[PDB]
């Protein structure tokens, strides 16, 4: 409705989305042009600030939840949860995560960081104890609703609305490509449809994992027919890229982000594709995964860093 | 160049220009109060604009030479954390000069994005820093002090940008501003800025309890990272200050758990003295009815391994 830079928000939620997209210039030594469209720039730093703010929008003005009244319910220790929290808590709904007591002690202080109440599940239970645990709960208080049932209605269709069209009009109708890994499904999904909707004739590429590549489960959002072709890209490749990219670009991003633009990178190498627009998606800002495998290389070497002597100052 | 209807060039291209948002439901004052969110620049923090200024007006004035000079600074903190991020983007070498004391999470930071790290003995103390700096800037032809607490580059950023963004934020309705000193760039070139378009708001400095230099008591430690330097900053200019506003610790602290809760900002110690600060003043009856801008400068996620979920200037 308005522009940031020149009015004063409402409140936090009112500035999801948006969000800015950036050329990738030192490490893009191709011939095609890579735009980033930068999800790592919402407010709780990854593109699930969108979902979450679907859910609770669309879940209103449905007349599905109440202020007050409705308690959100979600089984996640990722970034949905976060954002789940954080709108949750703005919007005066009180908020239930539920993970694994195994997943890490900063994304479930995240949680609570936002008044969320955090349910813990035991380790040896893995996801199926936190799943067992929410269909409890929504099954036994009428108030409570599964987060879940309502991202799958409502997660294709926000990046419809806002992510595609964004990245149609910050490119100026020039999409040749768009790349983007596969989690929920949501952001790859709608995207497609809204370029499809059109007349975008681009390729889509659905990025996973090499060591987990089950689109080569498959999420009820995904829609498979919208993809042309799946890069698969192995830990290491994102890793390495994820690792790079600060230094090349100051692109500060985690794992999937590594992902998407080592894929970008490898697509971009194609004689067919030069001089071609790639559009690919940066999901998360990296600060969130500072104590995770992703750093640790880097984390290991600071930590073994001399320290210099009285003498040699 | 509007970020919503185009592509940005690099990512230093998005510094600045940062959202604000009303504080609601902590506000119960007759005082409205907007919060200016420098935790929405590209790294994070206020300290993107400093460094930005540091590259961009040095290499105007021919005080850098790109491929041949160093950048060097003394910082844990934020500034560091810039620096190496404007630095690797443009090709200049960066030197990150740290007691060894100071946090991993911030070591790794640096090394994150390309800089240098020095590590100087804890024994010394700031101090120690300081006199590596001054031994690479001696024996370094290349080397340059990014000279945080005394560029002229640092309030020069804030006059050009940030005050104006507030005052068109605003629509010029800003009765008072309201921000804790760490270089003190921020509120001088904000203060020189609103004092320069005539309007009149009152200028508020905060300060840590625990050391309140700019009050005329004694510097100590506290927890409130990014203010407090133990020091009055060359940058800061008293004269544009209209009152000493001090927090303790706990205040800073106890606003920042519940800022996430009441409003969804989540931010760092100097956030939560900022805010309690700007309520502090707004309970005042001739602030009824008034604007008050204060600044949120640094997002939470950076301070999830440290006490809010002397050494004070190393964390600036
Ligand atoms: C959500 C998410 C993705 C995938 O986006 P989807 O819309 O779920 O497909 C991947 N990376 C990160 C870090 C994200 O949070
Ligand atoms: C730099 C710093 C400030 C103070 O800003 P100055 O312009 O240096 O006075 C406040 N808090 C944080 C987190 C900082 O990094
Ligand atoms: C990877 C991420 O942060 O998101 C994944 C998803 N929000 C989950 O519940 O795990
Ligand atoms: O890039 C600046 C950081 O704070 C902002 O909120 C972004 O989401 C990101 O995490």
């Amino acid at each position: 409705e308005f522009d940031p830079r020149n009015n004063v928000a409402p409140s936090m939620d009112a500035l999801i989305g948006e969000t800015p997209a950036v050329y990738l210039k030192r490490m893009n030594d191709t011939a095609a042009t890579i735009v980033l469209k930068l999800e790592c720039e919402n407010p709780m730093a990854s593109v699930k600030d969108r979902l979450a703010y679907a859910i609770y929008d669309k879940a209103e003005k449905e007349g599905k939840i109440i202020p007050g009244k409705s308690v959100i319910v979600e089984a996640t220790s990722g970034n949905t949860g976060i954002a789940l929290a954080h709108i949750g808590t703005i919007r005066g709904y009180k908020v239930i995560i539920v993970m694994p007591e195994s997943m890490s002690i900063e994304r479930r202080c995240l949680m609570r960081i936002f008044g969320a109440e955090v349910i813990l599940t035991p380790a040896a239970l893995g996801m199926k104890g936190a799943l067992e645990a929410v269909n409890r709960i929504v099954s036994n208080n009428p108030d409570a609703v599964s987060a879940n049932q309502f991202a799958t209605k409502y997660n294709a269709q926000i990046h419809e609305e806002t992510t595609g069209p964004e990245i149609w009009r910050q490119t100026k109708g020039h999409v040749d490509c768009f790349v983007a890994g596969v989690g929920t499904g949501g952001t790859i999904t709608g995207v497609a449809r809204y370029l499809k909707s059109v007349g975008c004739g681009a390729t889509i590429f659905a990025v996973e994992p090499a060591e987990s590549p089950v689109l080569s489960f498959v999420p009820e959002v995904f829609e498979a027919a919208l993809v042309d072709e799946v890069i698969q890209v192995s830990g290491d490749e994102a890793i390495d890229t994820a690792q790079k990219l600060p230094r090349t670009d100051g692109i500060f991003c985690g794992f999937s982000g590594g992902a998407n633009v080592y894929a970008a990178l490898q697509i971009a190498k194609r004689p067919e594709m030069a001089g071609k627009t790639i559009v690919t998606v940066i999901p998360s800002y990296g600060e969130r995964y500072l104590s995770t495998a992703l750093y640790s290389s880097i984390k290991d070497e600071v930590f073994a860093l001399k320290v210099l002597s009285a003498a040699d100052i």
